[PDB]
């Protein structure tokens, strides 16, 4: 009767957190340099928000995040893990003779019992688009266990849209499709189906990276303030944006990517996967639209990126755009816990 | 009235016959060297069928191929022309002093007069995939004067055929036909038209060359002798093809090229337009699958490629094909009258 | 009817024949300018449309029609009279329009219209805004308009400028030449050149060019769609009188035309002039036999006089002189062939 | 049901999503090899469907179950658990098979047939045969096979041989070292670099090679799914004893398949051996925890014991010994989480 058993289908809490107990995925995320670089820097720049006080590490993993705030002089860090991780995060405090100072609580954040309340709260629960694997809600639930004046690291996010013109990935994904209209494959018409397969294969959000050159506008901000919001916000998350063309030619959908900041006492760093900056395991995403539009400079490109959450720790995505000064319109649907990795 | 006019249509001739009353289409067609100096070096190579012998040009636009047939020593060349060009050639008949020997008929060699039958048939009656325009109709029909012994140049055609992958093309045909796919296209939803646009834009035979090494098989050789066809043989061309697999992939669809043989006393001479060899003003002609087969070396592609002459002065084109092990079968229908021009 | 008077049928089959095409409704429906400013006329005078009857001469595939639709008419009767008329009427179906929009398949000289209407839409233009005479069918389809109803658009203008382009001009020598040589493959061809130069500059030239080969500000000849009578446009006599900004060679005029919806709430102009983005339309000129000296301050004076003919096109007739030399050039052009120069 | 007492719920959702999309079934279809090896083993033994009834176990797409009808089949059971069923029962409608092939959507051991049939058609084959347990389906479905019914596949063969690859078994030492360092960040990581090591060598590494690293020939052990059942494919304990043709490190077993089609008319046969064109069952190898020494002339043997689990899959026991020397070496593997080295 949690509020993660009541929002999680248990076959996608089973493979979720089983992908998540391999060695091999932790050292995946830990290679991540500007990832693993920056929250230490984050942490390590800002130690008196860790200096003595206690914190609490939401989904530790490896604990990689929880040595940090101990060298950032924690008092006390409770390591809060799901996964089978928990028993390697335990063996790595012992042989790194932290067990004073770093206890890991395996279970998930939503059902453990924490001895106390705490400074801080520290976490990486930014999936693709930010928001995938519902990881956030996680971590906005652990602000129970927060002290009225406690901070977040990372304390705020902000996710950017822009629209993209890309033919190349457009007549990539058109071509998987053809093959569902066959008239006679080994003899068997396909082509009733060629509608069924173009939805499948548009309804798969594109991550890789790509050019800032395909941005035709300034991006969209949509900020979430993880001190103030509510799991509950996140349960629906509408998006307006109206971008201001900058450049003539065929719109093929929206590139979204997301910055996070560490707002401590010392400094606010931040941590970013933009197009601008160096390539990080996020990469960018991109959601195509079935049909381009058609804009000139200084046309309007105007609508809503809708996401509703799910139940296998994803977003049903809802882009809707449209040329204001032509009523050219392009509605979209994409399974954001199934993405096109393209790199 | 004539066997003319009993197959095509007044607008189509009146079009046509415009078309070739242009001197600027004269000298486009003058200018192909390749053409021209094949037709030239066939004739003169071969002087003793044409020395003090009776000759009828069928359609002889400015009158080149006449002037060529009384280079090689031609007592009396009639030259028949129905467009208004045949009094240019009337001026260069005269200019060149050759008024002794070229006699200009104006009118359709369908309805004409001559005094005398002739020994050998002269004429450049081929189009687009060789049979375009249907003048080689005319070009046989034009035999009946023709004496029980007498020669024609050229005296046979040969059309080849043979499969292509070219995934550029197909995909540039595709592309410009999803511009019916579109949903709202300033505020109209277009797509309950994407499957005639679709028809229309793979109705176009694609005029063009290409590299040697987008073709899958040796090509299929359909061979007419102009010696012995009657023009009643052109109004419905069935060509069977088997084609022996040489390399594995997507077969697009089918490259069409042809030659004409000068049989001559002295030697043959070749005029070729394929893909191997110098480009001409026909160039090649290639017919699109609306769907790909797909095809391993060693696999048969089996078919037909029915030509149905129309009123319009050209063909209906059915191309049908089939992967023999695998049942997989590709079907479209061409209209040549009315080709994409891509070079 | 008056259409089939004034139309020799070869003509009308290969007229319609042409605009039966999706790909040709394409090549229009993708001229952004002529379709956005079509739109953005209809709806930002949205007032003259609401809850009115509307007449589209010519809908070709309907879109003028959505776009009064759009507006909120009450009624439209859309008039087409190729086989564009049935792909119409599948879209009127396909956007839930059956209420509003009637496709009518045939000549708007033709059919019969139950009531008279509020406003008469259409795009009828062609090269140097008169080609296709369509203008006329446009202006004849005001029996049915009300005496108080309006056209959109309501007025065009067809603008005249001298011009200097001495590549052009030496171009049509340089093609012409291919006749002056005394033995191509043993022909002497000299005594066409004279004729082939005569049908070079018979051509108008279809193509776009640098505002600066402009000699002088354009002269406008204004036809006003709601007091213009078809008879109107049979005879159009253009007299200017150039004030040369510039010295030196005129080599012939050059033609563009504007258009002006004049609505209730605001007047919106689509122009094809050179110094705007080009269109479809691009822009015509026309050369003088003869170059034309003129010195900056000089007066060119002169009329090109347009003749309607039966191959829904205009004889143009060009007779120019400079006011303070005396020299004078003139020229007579097909426009029905015009030579497509742009690359 | 058998299925769920066999089968995890989470693993069966996840199994059964992956199954239902079209791009998953398309890239099944796209194995040449695969899909027309089955379309020869049925249509070349026409005698063993025609006017039989026919049951297609996990028929997908439908694909064999069109085969099947092809080869004059009277009446197709098609069942299909996943949301796959859907869109086969859309193809069968669209070929206008619906009198012929009836689409039962469920699960084999959960549905009911209307009546038994004549044979089994099924593509049961996983990674290294047996992986998925599709096979027990296929087998559990003989409940609806008459006394003298087929299946087709007929029988399965799995072939093992040793090979050496020092490249393959040193990088799983360069991976795992990545946490044999003290101070990654400030943090000590050595101490899971053997359960990282452990992690790694439990992984079957799916790809190809080349057939000069195999040491001996293959030893074969057949499964005949005419006299085999259900319970024999829970515990596959597979005695070897190689023949090593060649002097070296033996690093590991590879593994591939062969499949039979006993029909009337002839055997066909699918295979996936490394000697054969590649398909997306490629092969599979299991590393040795430490490499044998072998002489030519030496044995090598031991036991492949596979023992099924509940997430449709195997945990893979693999012991070796060198006969002459008694060096000895043992692995356990996990067939679910297969590396996928392939590029
Ligand atoms: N691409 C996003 C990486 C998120 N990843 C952080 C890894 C760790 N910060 C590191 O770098 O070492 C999630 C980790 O947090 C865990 N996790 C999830 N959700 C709950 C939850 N509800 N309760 C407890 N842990 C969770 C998850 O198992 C897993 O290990
Ligand atoms: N690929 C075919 C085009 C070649 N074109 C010039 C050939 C000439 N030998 C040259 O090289 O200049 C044909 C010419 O033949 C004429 N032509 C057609 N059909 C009848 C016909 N039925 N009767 C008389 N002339 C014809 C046609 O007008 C036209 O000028
Ligand atoms: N550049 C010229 C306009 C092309 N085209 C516009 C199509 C549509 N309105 C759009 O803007 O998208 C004209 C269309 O009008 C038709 N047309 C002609 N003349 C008669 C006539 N006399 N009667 C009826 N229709 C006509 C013609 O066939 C044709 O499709
Ligand atoms: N070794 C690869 C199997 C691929 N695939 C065959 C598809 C089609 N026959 C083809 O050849 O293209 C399995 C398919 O069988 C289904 N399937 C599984 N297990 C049950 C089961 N127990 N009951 C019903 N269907 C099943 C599965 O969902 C899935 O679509």
């Amino acid at each position: 009767r949690s509020v993660f058993s009541e929002r999680t289908e248990e076959s996608s809490a089973v493979q979720y957190f089983q992908f998540y107990g391999y060695l091999s995925q932790q050292q995946n995320m830990m290679q991540d340099y500007v990832r693993t670089g920056t929250y230490q820097r984050a942490i390590l720049q800002n130690h008196t928000d860790f200096k003595d006080k206690i914190v609490l590490d939401v989904g530790c993993g490896s604990g990689i995040l929880s040595f940090f705030a101990a060298q950032a002089g924690a008092r006390k860090i409770y390591a809060v893990e799901a996964s089978t991780m928990a028993q390697h995060a335990e063996v790595l405090v012992k042989s790194n003779n932290l067990t004073d100072r770093i206890v890991v609580i395996p279970g998930k954040v939503e059902e453990v019992s924490l001895p106390e309340q705490v400074d801080i709260i520290i976490s990486e629960p930014m999936g693709y688009m930010l928001f995938n694997e519902r990881m956030l809600e996680s971590y906005l639930h652990a602000k129970k266990y927060l002290k009225p004046s406690g901070n977040m690291f990372p304390t705020i996010g902000d996710v950017h849209l822009a629209p993209f013109t890309d033919e190349q990935l457009y007549m990539e994904q058109f071509t998987k499709a053809n093959f569902w209209y066959q008239p006679s494959f080994h003899g068997v018409d396909l082509s009733a189906l060629r509608g069924a397969a173009v939805d499948e294969y548009f309804r798969q959000p594109v991550v890789d990276t790509f050019d800032i050159r395909i941005l035709m506008a300034k991006s969209v901000k949509y900020t979430v303030n993880f001190l103030e919001a509510k799991e509950g916000d996140l349960h629906r998350i509408e998006i307006p944006f109206k971008f201001h063309m900058l450049h003539s030619g065929l719109v093929h959908g929206l590139a979204f990517w997301f910055d996070v900041a560490f707002i401590g006492s010392i400094m606010t760093v931040w941590l970013s996967t933009a197009p601008t900056e160096p390539l990080t395991h996020w990469y960018q995403v991109r959601c195509l639209f079935q049909s381009p539009l058609f804009a000139k400079a200084g046309d309007t490109l105007s609508g809503t990126c809708l996401l509703i959450a799910n139940k296998r720790q994803s977003y049903d995505i809802s882009i809707v755009a449209q040329v204001d000064q032509t009523g050219s319109k392009s509605s979209n649907l994409l399974d954001l816990k199934n993405p096109f990795f393209r790199y």
